[PDB]
C-alpha cells in the first residue's frame, strides 16, 4: 500500500501519507483553544503522521466563523501548547493553519462591529450565506478595501502568528490561501478589481500571497511553511478567468521564493473540486510545475488516495470529512476496514463531545 511508504517532508520524517486536512469545527470557545481540541487531535494523531489544524485566526479581524481558535494572544499560545504536547506525545507532526477570512465575515465577528477587510469593496453575493453564532445563516456585508500600508500590516499579522505558532511548539504553519478567503480575494480576478499595484495583472494579483509567504519564511524558515491554494474552486464567488494560469503563476512564485531563500517549503497543498479527467489533469499540471512536496485534497477515498500516490500525482493525501467520523482513519485505511459515516449537522456546533470526540474507534 503506497499510502504507507515513508516520506521525507524536508525536515520531517513521515511514516505514512495520510494527512489530517485542516477543518474548522467551532469548539474553540471565545477563540481560545479548549481541552476538547486536545482530545480531538490526540484521537487522530499517529506515530509519524502529519496533522494540520483547523484554520486559526491571525488577528482580531480575521474570523468569519464562531468559536474558531486564534494564535495572536499569549493566552491562545499557552492553550495551544497543551494540545501540541498531547499530539507530539503520539509521535505526530502538526502544523497550525493561519487563516484570515477577509470579506467572508460579518459585523457579529468583527471588533466594534466594523466592516470586514478585503482586496475589494464588493460583497459576496447573496448566493452565499454565513453561519451565525446562533446557528442561523446571515448575509455577507460590504467589505472595506484596504490600502498598501494595511496590507503590509496584515502580512505582519501572519508573521507574528507564525512566530507564536513556533512558540506554542507547532512544527510549522500552513498559509490558508484557498477557498475565497482573504488571500484568494487578491488572487482571483473574479474578486480583485483593484487598480493599484495589487490588482490587474496576474503578477499584481500574486503579490499579496508572495509577500505573506516571504514574511513567514523569513520568520520561521521555509521548511516550516506549507501553502494551501485552490485555483479551481469557486467558493464565495471566487472564480478566476484562467484557473490553470493562476495556479501556475502562484507555483512559479513559490519556486522562486525557495531558490532565493535557499530552502524548500514544507509543501504545496491544493484542494480540487469534484470534467473529472480535466480536474485531475489540472492538479497534475500544478504538481509537475512545483519544485517540492505536493499534498492533494478534496473528495479523496482510500482507493483514490492509493492511486494518487501510486501514479505520482501527489506525495501526500489529506482527508477531511472521513477524519471527522473515523478518529483512527489511518489504521482503517491500513487494514482496509470499513469507514464510518459522518454527521454534517455537528460539523460546526459547540458541544465538546457530541459529533466531535464521540465517534468510535475500531472495536
Ligand atoms: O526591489 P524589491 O521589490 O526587490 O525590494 P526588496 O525588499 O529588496 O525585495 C522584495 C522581496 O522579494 C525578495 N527577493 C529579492 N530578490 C529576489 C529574487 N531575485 N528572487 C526572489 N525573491 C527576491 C526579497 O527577499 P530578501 O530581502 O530576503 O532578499 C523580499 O522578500
Ligand atoms: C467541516 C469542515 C471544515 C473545514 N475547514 C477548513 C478550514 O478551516 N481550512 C481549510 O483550508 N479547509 C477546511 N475545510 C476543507 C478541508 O480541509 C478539505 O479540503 C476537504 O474537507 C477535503 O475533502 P474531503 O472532506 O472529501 O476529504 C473544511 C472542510 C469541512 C468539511
Amino acid at each position: 500500500n503506497p499510502l504507507f511508504s515513508p516520506y521525507k517532508m524536508g525536515k520531517f520524517n513521515l511514516s505514512h501519507r495520510v494527512v489530517l486536512a485542516p477543518m474548522t469545527r467551532c469548539r474553540a470557545l471565545n477563540n481560545i483553544p479548549q481541552a476538547a481540541l486536545g482530545e480531538y487531535y490526540e484521537q487522530r494523531a499517529t506515530a509519524g503522521g502529519f496533522l494540520i489544524t483547523e484554520g486559526t485566526m491571525i488577528s482580531p479581524t480575521s474570523a468569519g466563523f464562531p468559536h474558531v481558535p486564534g494564535i495572536f494572544t499569549k493566552e491562545q499560545v499557552r492553550e495551544w501548547k497543551k494540545i501540541v504536547d498531547v499530539v507530539h506525545a503520539k509521535g505526530a507532526v502538526i502544523f497550525c493553519q493561519l487563516w484570515h477570512v477577509g470579506r467572508a465575515s460579518h459585523e457579529v465577528y468583527q471588533p466594534a462591529g466594523a466592516a470586514p477587510i478585503s482586496s475589494t469593496e464588493k460583497p459576496i453575493s447573496n448566493r452565499w450565506r454565513i453561519l451565525m453564532p446562533d446557528g442561523t445563516h446571515g448575509i455577507y456585508p460590504k467589505p472595506r478595501a484596504i490600502g498598501t500600508y494595511e496590507i503590509s500590516q496584515v502580512v505582519e499579522d501572519y508573521r507574528r502568528s507564525a512566530l507564536n505558532a513556533i512558540e506554542a511548539g507547532f512544527d510549522g504553519i500552513e498559509i490558508h490561501g484557498a477557498h475565497g478567503y482573504l488571500i484568494d480575494q487578491f488572487l482571483k480576478d473574479g474578486i480583485n478589481d483593484r487598480t493599484d499595484e495589487y490588482g490587474g495583472s496576474l503578477a499584481n494579483r500574486c503579490k499579496f500571497i508572495t509577500q505573506v509567504v516571504q514574511a513567514v519564511v523569513s520568520a520561521i524558515g521555509a521548511d516550516r511553511v506549507g501553502v494551501r491554494v485552490s485555483p479551481a474552486i469557486d467558493h464565495l464567488d471566487a472564480m478566476d478567468s484562467n484557473p490553470l494560469s493562476l495556479g501556475l503563476a502562484v507555483v512559479e512564485r513559490l519556486n522562486k521564493i525557495q531558490l532565493h531563500s535557499g530552502s524548500k517549503l514544507a509543501y504545496l497543498h491544493v484542494t480540487q473540486p469534484r470534467s473529472e479527467e480535466e480536474e485531475a489533469r489540472l492538479m497534475r499540471t500544478l504538481r509537475n510545475a512545483y519544485q517540492g512536496t505536493f499534498i492533494c485534497s478534496g473528495g479523496y477515498t482510500r482507493e483514490l488516495g492509493i492511486e494518487a500516490v501510486a501514479q505520482g500525482d501527489a506525495d501526500l493525501v489529506s482527508y477531511g470529512r472521513l477524519f471527522i467520523s473515523n478518529p483512527d482513519l489511518v489504521m482503517r485505511i491500513k487494514l482496509n476496514a470499513p469507514l464510518n459515516k459522518y454527521n454534517a449537522k455537528t460539523f460546526y456546533t459547540q458541544d465538546p463531545v457530541v459529533g466531535y470526540t464521540d465517534y468510535p474507534f475500531l472495536q
